[PDB]
């Protein structure tokens, strides 16, 4: 019944699943502005206890030059290190309690058509949903150091790798004007740690609009059934060209390409790990 | 256009792709009877030059007890070693020219409904399509040591791993009564070698008939779209059960199970590597 409706829904769309996957090519464009603190400072401006810019294992790799707040952690989803502070509670050796409270970030008032209805935080590590929360506040509450309420995130994707935590904007009261992140890592097992980046509201376009019908896409035959309008990379008729994307199921390779997963969300279920879209670029 | 028709075709089937994947659970049931030689002897009864039962790398692993002709190579697709001779041209150290000509095998005269229209050989290694051929003959030709003609196989699947070579039965003349395998491995590069097992005509049932709608199946959400009638393994409503199958795209994991790929073929394109069906059993 569910299976049957899913498939009927799929076939009823001109370009199948490509119309339902929403792609966020520029996660930095959606970042919330800090209320008072400079961008570099805002992520840890409230409190940081044993959360540091390099508190993340090399293997969740590492960049030569540090990002804005000193992190050499390689960031996912084409997050720009020069515009993306990172704080994490991982460390080698002696494990200690760790906590984070960011400064306040401003929620949008200016409407934008191309936004997903989600507050998103790119995060890594292993943690329970209660350990990372989004607090909200009015101007008055924030000024007095209080918050009006809080929510948890849906943790979507495989841990401890980088992934996008999602919180439906619908849960945030309409009078809230500011939000902040709070994290609590009291679990001293070495494998239990948290890394966060600042909050954003994704600006998105459909995968069909982003990928189109001309860019060649690496994908399994099975997976391609759901993406009828995408051009499958192959060599029929002696075709020779450069693949530009790869689509993967949720759970290189001919030509030495770098594959970068781009942030994406399924319109039909914002908490579903649908699979992955990756942009391919010459490894050079 | 192709994409669109594929997807419309998919959705038009009650159980989607499950009706088009044909599964061969018992490859030994389809094995051709040798004309004159005992089963153990027939695979190398004509000529074997540097083709041996253990001429296959451990990593294409290995079994404790040898199979019928002395091979400790672990066989794929639930081939029964006690009924499946193997001969291969791989070796360490000094590389030598290698050739194989099997004895004659009898083509069926008794009709069977559940057969795929293919002559199949399970093979491993790296080789060109010209290096492995199927020869056919009438009784008269075979008796005189001649053959009436020959064909190549479609090599479907990733090399050098085990896979199923396929030759359409339609290509074999109606007067042919016997077939044999011939292989030529003159390439002395160590990575270039061939391993073969005897010819068969697969007995098959649809994946829908084999897997059904009750056995839980491990599969990616994306892949499941094409298999609407299969029960996806998960824990919704606190469901606790043992997964029995896994379906994979063409290009563990929660509970310590052994995964065994079963032989399968896509009815719509016998040369397409559609993906894989695996049977799961307790690793114990
Ligand atoms: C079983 C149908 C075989 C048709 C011939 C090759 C079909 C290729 O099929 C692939 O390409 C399509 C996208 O255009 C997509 O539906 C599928 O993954
Ligand atoms: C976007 C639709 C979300 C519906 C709620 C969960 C859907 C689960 O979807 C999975 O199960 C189906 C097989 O029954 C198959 O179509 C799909 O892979
Ligand atoms: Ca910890
Ligand atoms: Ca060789």
């Amino acid at each position: 019944s569910v299976g049957r409706s899913n498939l009927q829904a799929l076939a009823g769309k001109t370009c199948g699943l490509a119309e339902d996957v929403l792609v966020e090519l520029d996660p930095n464009a959606g970042m919330l502005a800090p209320v008072t603190a400079p961008l570099a400072d805002a992520l840890g401006a409230g409190l940081s206890e044993a959360f540091t810019p390099n508190g993340i294992p090399a293997d969740v790799g590492t960049t030569a030059a540090p990002g804005i707040n000193g992190s050499r952690a390689r960031l996912p989803y084409n997050l720009d290190p020069a515009r993306t502070p990172v704080l994490g509670s991982w460390r080698a050796g002696v494990q200690v309690p760790a906590m984070l409270r960011s400064g306040w970030y401003r929620l949008p008032t200016n409407e934008q058509r191309d936004r997903a209805p989600l507050l998103v935080v790119t995060a890594a590590g292993r943690f329970d949903s209660r350990e990372v929360r989004l607090q909200w506040a009015t101007d008055e509450q924030a000024a007095a150091g209080h918050h009006g309420g809080s929510m948890e995130f849906a943790d979507v994707g495989a841990a401890p790798a980088w992934r996008n935590l999602r919180a439906p904007l619908s849960a945030i009261p309409s009078t809230a004007t500011q939000v902040r992140l709070v994290a609590d890592d009291q679990d001293l097992a070495p494998q239990h740690w948290i890394a966060l980046t600042p909050p954003r509201i994704p600006r998105v376009r459909t995968l069909q609009n982003v990928v189109g019908a001309a860019d060649p896409v690496f994908l399994d035959w099975l997976v391609g059934l759901a993406f009828p309008c995408q051009r499958p990379f192959g060599h029929q008729y002696g075709v020779d060209e450069t693949p530009k994307w790869r689509i993967l199921p949720d759970r290189i390779t001919e030509l030495l390409m770098r594959a970068t997963t781009v942030a994406s969300y399924l319109k039909d279920d914002w908490f579903r790990d649908w699979g992955a879209l990756q942009r391919l670029t010459p490894y050079y």
